[PDB]
C-alpha cells in the first residue's frame, strides 16, 4: 500500500520527500518536481529555515491542480525555543503562514528537550551549555492538542522521544489526542527494534529519518560508516537490480515504517520515488537489520545534559 492508516483516522503516504538542508534557492525547485513525480508527503521544519520558499512550491502545484490540497500530506515540526504554552499557538501559525496552508496534516513536536524562548534555536550559557525551559513536555502535549480543536492541525506527534517519553505522554493525566507519529533516526547502523515495536504496539507510525544516513549532515566525519557505499548494501541492490538508497528506502517501508529521504537534485528525487515495484525477502530483511550498531546521524551532542535528552536511555 501507499499509506498507512493513522490513529486520527486519517492515511499517511509511506514515503515522503524530507527538506532538512534544503538549500532555500533549491527547494521550491526540488518540491516542484517531487510533487509532478508522485510524492504527496513532504516533511518540513522551522528549524530548517525553508519553509517559505517549501510554501511557495505546494502553493504553485494545488494553482497548477497538479494535486488537491486533501491529496496533500504536509508535516512541520514545534521547535525547542516555543514548548511554552503560550508560543506554541504562534508557532504553528507562522509555519502555516511559511507554507501558505490553512491546515497541518501533522505537527510534531521536533524534541522533547524544550529551551528557553527567544531568536536564538539553540540559547547558550555564557560556558556553551543549552539554556533549558522549565515547561514539561506533558504541558507542551496539551497545547499541541489544543491545536488540533482549534483546527490548524489534522494531527500531532512526536520526534526523537525515547520509550519512557513516549510512556510519559501515553500516561498523561486527562490525554485527550495520543501522538499519532513518532518520527525517529532509522537506517540499517540505526534499526531501533525495541522503541519502533513499542511505539507500533501503541497504535503509534514511526517515521524513520536520515534513511540514507544523512552523508551532507554537517559534523560528518572520514572514519564515519557510510551506507550509500556498504558494499553489502550495494550487493542487495545489485541482486535486485535496483540503487543502493532504493534498498535504503524500501527497507523501513517493509517494516510498516514511513520514510522521509530528503534530495534537492531531481534525478535522485525521481529515483527514490521508484520503491514500490520490488521487494526485499525477509532474508535480506534480517540481513540489512544485523548491520546494526547503534550509529547515530542526530545526537543532539550539544544537549547531552538537558533533563529530558532522550538518548541516555537504551530505546
Ligand atoms: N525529526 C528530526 O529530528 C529529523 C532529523 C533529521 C532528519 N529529519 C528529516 O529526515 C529527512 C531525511 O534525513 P536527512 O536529510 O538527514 O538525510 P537522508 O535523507 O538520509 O540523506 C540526504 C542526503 O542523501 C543524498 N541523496 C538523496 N538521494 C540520493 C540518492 N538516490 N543517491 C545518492 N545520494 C542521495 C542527498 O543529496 P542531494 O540532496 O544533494 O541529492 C543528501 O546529501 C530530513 O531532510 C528531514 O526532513 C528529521
Ligand atoms: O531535521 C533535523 N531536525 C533536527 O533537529 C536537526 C538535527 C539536530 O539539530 C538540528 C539543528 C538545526 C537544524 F536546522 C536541524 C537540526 N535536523
Amino acid at each position: 500500500a501507499s499509506r498507512i492508516l493513522l490513529n486520527n483516522g486519517a492515511k499517511m503516504p509511506i514515503l515522503g520527500l524530507g527538506t532538512w538542508k534544503s538549500p532555500p534557492g533549491q527547494v521550491t525547485e526540488a518540491v516542484k518536481v517531487a510533487i509532478d513525480v508522485g510524492y504527496r508527503h513532504i516533511d518540513c521544519a522551522h528549524v530548517y529555515q525553508n519553509e517559505n520558499e517549501v510554501g511557495v512550491a505546494i502553493q504553485e502545484k494545488l494553482r497548477e491542480q497538479v494535486v488537491k490540497r486533501e491529496e496533500l500530506f504536509i508535516v512541520s515540526k514545534l521547535w525547542c525555543t516555543y514548548h511554552e504554552k503560550g508560543l506554541v499557538k504562534g508557532a504553528c501559525q507562522k509555519t502555516l503562514s511559511d507554507l501558505k496552508l490553512d491546515y497541518l496534516d501533522l505537527y510534531l513536536i521536533h524534541w522533547p528537550t524544550g529551551f528557553k524562548p527567544g531568536k536564538e534555536f539553540f540559547p547558550l550559557d555564557e560556558s556553551g551549555n543549552v539554556v533549558p525551559s522549565d515547561t514539561n513536555i506533558l504541558d507542551t502535549w496539551a497545547a499541541m492538542e489544543e491545536l488540533v480543536d482549534e483546527g490548524l492541525v489534522k494531527a500531532i506527534g512526536i520526534s526523537n522521544f525515547n520509550h519512557l517519553q513516549v510512556e510519559m505522554i501515553l500516561n498523561k493525566p486527562g490525554l485527550k489526542y495520543k501522538p499519532a507519529v513518532n518520527q525517529i533516526e532509522c537506517h540499517p547502523y540505526l534499526t531501533q527494534e525495541k522503541l519502533i515495536q513499542y511505539c507500533q504496539s501503541k497504535g503509534i507510525v514511526v517515521t524513520a529519518y536520515s534513511p540514507l544516513g544523512s552523508p551532507d549532515r554537517p559534523w560528518a566525519k572520514p572514519e564515519d560508516p557510510s551506507l550509500l557505499e556498504d558494499p553489502r548494501i550495494k550487493a542487495i541492490a545489485a541482486k535486485h537490480n535496483k540503487t543502493t538508497a532504493q534498498v535504503l528506502i524500501r527497507f523501513p517501508m517493509q517494516r510498516n515504517l514511513v520514510v522521509i529521504p530528503k534530495s534537492v537534485t531531481p534525478e535522485r528525487i525521481a529515483e527514490n520515488f521508484k520503491v514500490f515495484d520490488f521487494e526485499l525477502s525477509s532474508q535480506d530483511m534480517t540481513t540489512l537489520l544485523s548491520y546494526n550498531r547503534n550509529w547515530r546521524v542526530c545526537a543532539l551532542m550539544s544537549c547531552t545534559s538537558h533533563k529530558d535528552y532522550p538518548f541516555h536511555e537504551e530505546f
